[PDB]
């Protein structure tokens, strides 16, 4: 019939995942997005990526002990 799964849709995720993207974050679209298709998950990204902190996990517990540097120049 229809692949129900459930609780987001990761059918998107692959997708985005397969453009070239961090699951994490691909998954971080679907669920702030709340699940509303790609195209809308996509914009999402779409804006975050624009910043250095789109690839970064979901929010930490805290952050405690950080492993980031970002080189100025490359």
């Amino acid at each position: 019939g229809s692949s129900g799964s459930s609780g987001l849709d990761e059918s998107v995720i692959i997708q985005l995942v397969e453009m070239g993207f961090p699951m994490d974050a691909c998954r971080k679209a679907v669920y702030y997005t709340g699940n509303s298709g790609a195209e809308a998950a996509m914009n999402w990204v779409m804006s975050h990526m624009d910043d250095p902190d789109f690839a970064n996990p979901l929010i930490l517990p805290g952050s405690s002990g950080p492993g980031s540097s970002g080189p100025s120049s490359g």
